[PDB]
DNA sequence: CAAAGGCCGAGGAATGCGCCCTTTTAGCCTTCTTTTGTCAATGGATTTGTG
């Protein structure tokens, strides 16, 4: 994602600064994403969504 | 000898105002190549199982 910096870098571009070939970049991706998912981790993440 | 009237011009609303044809320009619309995000394999290095 695009935080803290001016870009947005892509799944190669990312995966080079971890030496992955984008497949393993994507399953950290998945993994921070699922592990965020959780609630007593993102309550308050859950009250930023507006619904 | 003047007066009526015919003439022209100087000033305004507006019920007033192009069409047909050639030629470029924009943009949408499809078709294809490439960067990118994804699913599944397939070992391989810690984590646990064991006594």
């Amino acid at each position: 994602f695009g935080i803290d910096m001016n870009t947005d870098y892509t799944l190669e571009e990312v995966g080079k600064q971890f030496d992955v070939t984008r497949e393993r970049i994507r399953q950290i991706e998945a993994k921070a994403l699922r592990k965020l998912r959780h609630p007593s981790r993102s309550e308050v993440l859950r009250s930023f969504l507006d619904d």
